[PDB]
Formats: structure tokens, sequence, C-alpha cells
């Protein structure tokens, strides 16, 4: 039934599938940490057991272990105890919940009250961290912080990625130096460091910014990694990174951050597994529209642009009439849930000094405000909105003041990043259509679950064959992906790529692969 992580003697043998005995509270945390490196959601529930060293974290009261557990691994389903019936009924009912994919994503979503605070003292729900994270005392605020800095110090964030190797991360500076950024062969450790060399690349850049440690870059993504759900095909911790990784690119050839040695030029080009000596992004040496400080802003956001997304659609949320859709009277439902948790939650604990910084010394707008804008303006019930606003910016009758501009080029970039799987080169641009097919089918299935449409085996869990490598197979496994590209390509990104980059000739190159694209799936259709 459950997996048992032990700090002292005690065994719950009624419980227990496995069993796991610590010898400090530190590397219990690291095992926690390590649970995101999986394409799978956690699916069992996890017991941690206290007690009734010259390390801080080992030797925390029991109150503070208790709010370290309970705020960074939220996302794992535990109950922690220093009551057999009890125990063994929250434990089977959190099984047969956690079990099936599908039953998961009503928990979260508070879809399938039918089914199933926390449910059965153990299953986080959306309105339950969002409200947590709302309503937080100032005191808690700065215990969260201290253990957070505590790990920190305590914790080699690096050893906990499986292969940090000298070849491994100089392979990894130049994947993000391509285009045909290649996400599905990464694993989520190869992502966590991926994100390390985007952010501390742009930090770099921000003169009057200290530069932050390797593991202290490296703490914050494993937390921004833990917000995202794992067993997600599409709208996990990978697809977050990408979108990091076109605005990282977007910035680039718009001058607002220099080229790198590993940087390649050409975006039409394939991914190539290319290394060298180097293990950091090496910088080679007008104005352009977003400085350093909203370039990092612009970065952070689109990494966060996504925290927390349960696996369905505002429509979804919408009809069903789901506790977040209620909370925001059906406005921008995710994106608000978004926007929320990535503040409340990760910044304000883990980076909460970028929160507090203008976006110039002149301005008032903060970076916090700026980065709520942009990860609204990924809301697609608002596409219309900005590209009017797009309008209404290049018809130079109608000017907008510094701080209203800059919120527009960064919510037209990441609004393009965000949909940038049409504008990658055509193999990678057909395995995130497979992913997101994967995701739609599971929003359809939960449907009928909910209107007693299908009675599914939820003793069972949803499993996936490996993504695969080349095009002709993803065209067997599944025809008429086409469909669904050209669809997407002419109702919007066509024009929104087209319409950028007619503001913003350095992405150009954007409306090339759409084209290139666009003119392949026409011929199949064929
Ligand atoms: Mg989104
Ligand atoms: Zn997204």
């Amino acid at each position: 039934m459950a997996e048992v992580l032990s700090l002292v003697d005690l065994e719950i043998p009624q419980v227990t599938d496995k069993y796991y005995k610590f010898d400090t509270f530190k590397h219990l945390i690291c095992h926690l940490f390590k649970k995101t490196s999986t394409e799978t959601d956690s699916n069992v529930p996890i017991v941690i057991i206290f007690p009734t060293n010259t390390s801080k974290l080992d030797n925390l009261p029991f109150s503070d272990k208790s709010l370290l557990i309970q705020f960074f691994f939220t996302h794992l389903n535990i109950l922690m105890i220093q009551d057999e019936g009890k125990l063994y009924q929250e434990i089977s009912s959190a099984k047969e919940l956690l079990t099936n994919r599908i039953s998961r994503v009503g928990n979260w979503t508070g879809t399938t009250h039918f089914r199933y605070s926390k449910i059965a003292g153990i299953i986080p729900t959306m309105t339950y961290i969002l409200n947590c994270n709302a309503t937080r005392s100032e005191i808690a605020t700065n215990q969260l912080i201290y253990l957070y800095r505590l790990m920190i110090e305590e914790i080699n964030f690096i050893e906990l990625l499986q292969d940090a190797s000298t070849t491994r991360l100089s392979q990894l500076c130049y994947a993000v130096g391509h285009w045909s950024f290649p996400a599905h062969n990464l694993s989520n450790d190869d992502l966590v460091y991926c994100v390390y060399l985007m952010i501390d690349y742009a930090i770099k850049q921000v003169e009057g910014f200290d530069n932050i440690p390797l593991n202290e870059l490296l703490a914050f993504i494993f937390i921004v990694r833990d917000t995202y759900k794992n067993g997600n095909p599409f709208h996990n911790f990978r697809h977050a990174v990408d979108v990091l990784q076109a605005c990282f690119h977007f910035l680039i050839r718009l001058g607002s951050l220099p080229k790198f040695k590993q940087f390649v030029e050409d975006p039409k080009l394939d991914y190539t597994e290319v290394h060298d000596k180097h293990t950091v992004l090496i910088a080679l040496q007008e104005k352009a529209s977003l400085n350093p400080i909203q370039t990092l802003g612009l970065l952070v956001a689109a990494l966060g642009h996504d925290v927390g997304h349960p696996g369905t659609t505002n429509d979804f949320m919408i009809k069903f009439s789901a506790p977040t859709a209620l909370l925001y009277n059906d406005r921008s439902v995710l994106e608000s849930y978004h926007a929320s948790l990535f503040i409340n939650k990760v910044l304000r604990i883990c980076w909460p000094d970028l929160l507090t910084c203008t976006i110039e010394e002149k301005s008032e707008l903060t970076i916090r405000s700026l980065i709520i804008s942009s990860i609204l303006a990924t809301d697609m019930g608002e596409h219309n909105e900005y590209v009017n606003r797009l309008k209404s910016f290049k018809t130079h009758n109608e000017i907008l003041n510094h701080d209203n501009t800059v919120k527009l080029i960064s919510a037209l970039l990441i609004k393009c990043a965000d949909i940038s799987n049409v504008t990658r080169p055509l193999r990678v641009s057909a395995q995130w259509a497979m992913v997101l097919s994967r995701e739609f089918a599971e929003v359809e299935l939960l449907k009928s679950v909910i209107k007693k449409d299908i009675d599914l085996d939820f003793t069972k869990d949803l499993t996936y064959d490996d993504v695969p490598h080349e095009l002709r197979e993803i065209l067997e496994i599944q025809p008429d992906i086409h469909k669904g590209q050209i669809f997407f390509i002419n109702l919007f990104a066509e024009n929104l790529f087209n319409s950028v980059s007619d503001l913003l000739p350095q992405l150009q190159y954007t409306c090339d692969i759409i084209m290139e694209n666009k003119l392949f799936w026409l011929e199949r259709a064929k």
C-alpha cells in the first residue's frame, strides 16, 4: 500500500509496500527531491515516521521538520506520523484515489467529488495549495525562507542529478544552443541543468545584481520542478523548460542577450549531439526592446508560466464547474492559478528580492507585476486582445508609456514561446504534437468518467511507450496528426508570428519554419 520513509525503528507492516530507513533527515529530503526526476506521477501514499550530528537540518524541532515536508513536498501525498484503524483507512482510501491518472487529475481539479482541506488528509487539491499560499503569515513566510536557506547550506543539489559528468553538462550547453531543442531526449534531471544554464547566463548580464552560486540556483530550480506534475503528458516541467528555451532564443536573436559559443546560428538545423570542454554558456562579444532585468523577468516568467498545471484546459475547468473556475469567475482560470502559485509559493520564498526589483531605476513597475502580466498573457481566451493591442501599438498614432511597452513586448514574446511547437523544426514539432494529443485524450477520458459515459478500472494506471525519435514512426503510431497542426497554424500561429515578426524582424525565421511545416502537413492531408 504505502511507501514508508522512516527516521526511527518502528515498523507499520499492515500498510507497508516498501520501507526506507534513513540515517538522517537530510538524506530523507534528498530521496524526496529525486522523485520528480521520473516521467510519472507519484501514485502511492508516502508515510514519514519521525521520532516521538553537526547538521542543523537533522537537529530541527519536529514542528520545523513537519513545516519543511508540508510546504516543500506537498506534491508527494505524504502522511507524517510520530490509531491503526484510522491510519490503514486513510492510506487505503488515498491509494485507491492515487493509483490511476484520471482519478488523480479529478482529485487535483475537484471535478470527481463522487470518487473521493486535503483528500483523505493526504492528497492536495488546487484550491488547497492556492489558499495555503495566499494566507501564509509573515512569521510562517520567514520560517520557510529559513528552511530553504538551510537546505542550500547542507544539500549539494548537483549530486541529486543522475549525470552531471563534464561531457553531459557540455552536451546540454549545445542542446540549449539549438533552435531544434531536443526536449524529448532530455531527462527531468538534464532539464534542471538546462534551466540553470539559461538563468545563470541571464543573471550575469544584469549590472547591479549579485551572481547566484550554482547550488542556490539549483535549489530554486528543484523547487520549480516540484511544482510541475510529472505525469502530465504535455504541461510538465519539460514544457516549461521548452518555453523558457524559446524565450531564451528570441531574446538572443533580439540582442537582449549576447550570443554564446555553443549557440547554433541557423535555426532550421536539426539537433546534433555536440560537446567540448565547457560546462556553462560562454558569452561572445541600438538598444534591444527589453533590458537585462526585464530579460531576466521574462525568462523567470516563462519558467513558472504553467506551475501546478493539472493536465486539463480552461474550457474543461469552466464547463465542469471546477472549484478554481468558480474562484476565478471563469476568467483566465488556470493562468490566474499559475501566477498566484509561482509568485506566492515559489518566488516569495526562493527569490523574494527579485520580486521587489523594478523594471528600471525610474519605474515603479515591479518584476513581480511584470511576471504576473506575462503569465496572464498566456491565456488563449485573451489571444485576440493582445493581437489587437499589437495592431494599436504598431499603428504609431496610439502610443504606450515605457511600463506598458515593456509589458506588451514581454507578453508577446511569452505568447510566442508558449505556442512555439509549430515553429520548431518538423521532427521535434511532431514529437510535441504527439504528447499534446495524449493529454487531450486524457481530458476526454476524464470528461467521460464525470459524465458516467465510461467505467474505468481505477486499480491500474495509464502508461505510455516512449515518444518515437523519427517522424516516420510518429506518423504510423497516429496518422491524422497533420489536421491538428493545420487547424492551429491557420487559426492562431501564422497570424501571431507574422504579426510579431513584422514588429521584430529578427524572429522572421519562426514564420519561415511554420510555412515549411505547414506545406508538409498539407502534403499528407493530400
Ligand atoms: Mg498555460
Ligand atoms: Zn504553456
